[PDB]
């Protein structure tokens, strides 16, 4: 369906909204929802824990079966798995955790995965406890992604800061 509403249009293909990605997935029923994943697909906190709990742990069980047979992802990589009751597919993307010393250069690689999908509902990669500068993450998104991306940022102060910084 991909019926997104209430988003600010930043560029011809990048949109942003102050919202919880889980509530947006429930409302929109998107073709693809992006998970802010880690390499072993352990969906404990942040975006990942919220998406997993909304699937009543079906996402974690599926992720564990994937890791058992294929091993961990690489930083900057991704994996398409089921979207369960939230979306047709979930694109698990691993952005660098610069609070754990991972290279910020891999954030462009992480966003490049979005280009395989015409339209996506996504979080701001490597933000929050992953510790990348969120303004930098938004700029990398705008410069790298060519497909339609709807960013849901669940923090009004951060949303307002990103919008002000971009409108400069
Ligand atoms: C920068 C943050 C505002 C952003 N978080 C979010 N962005 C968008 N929709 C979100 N829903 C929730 C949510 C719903 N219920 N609960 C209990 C939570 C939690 N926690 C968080 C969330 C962000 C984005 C990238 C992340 C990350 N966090 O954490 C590390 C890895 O990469």
């Amino acid at each position: 369906v991909n019926s997104f509403s209430g988003y600010l249009k930043l560029t011809d293909n990048v949109y942003i909204k102050n919202a919880d990605i889980v509530e947006e997935a429930k409302k929109v029923k998107p073709t693809v929802v992006v998970n802010a994943a880690n390499v072993y697909l352990k969906h404990g906190g942040g975006v990942a824990g919220a998406l997993n709990k909304a699937t009543n742990n079906a996402m974690q069980v599926e992720s564990d079966d994937y890791i058992a047979t294929n091993g961990p992802l690489k930083v900057g990589g991704s994996c398409v798995l089921s979207g369960h009751n939230l979306a047709k597919h979930c694109l698990h993307v691993v952005g660098p955790n610069v609070n754990k010393g991972e290279d910020i250069q891999l954030l462009k690689s992480a966003y490049e995965n979005f280009n395989q999908h015409e339209v996506l509902l996504a979080p701001l990669l490597s933000a929050g406890i992953f510790g990348a500068d969120p303004i930098h993450s938004l700029r990398v998104c705008v410069d790298t992604v060519r497909t339609n991306v709807y960013l849901a940022v669940f923090d009004k102060n951060l949303y307002d800061k990103l919008v002000s910084s971009f409108l400069e």
